[PDB]
């Protein structure tokens, strides 16, 4: 099966459960562990469910 997946831009792990996305940039995603690191500082990240 070949499918589109959401991959964490902080650690390359799967983004499952809560998905953090940049409020400004398209195609930016963090898992909940990496969001706690504060990555992509300067842009607010938004909490969403994951696909
Ligand atoms: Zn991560
Ligand atoms: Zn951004």
């Amino acid at each position: 099966i070949e499918e589109e997946d959401v991959i964490c831009d902080g650690c390359n792990g799967p983004v499952v459960g809560t998905r953090y996305k940049c409020s400004v940039c398209p195609d930016y995603d963090l898992c909940s562990v990496c969001e706690g690191k504060g990555l992509h500082r300067g842009h607010t990240k938004l909490a969403f469910p994951s696909p």
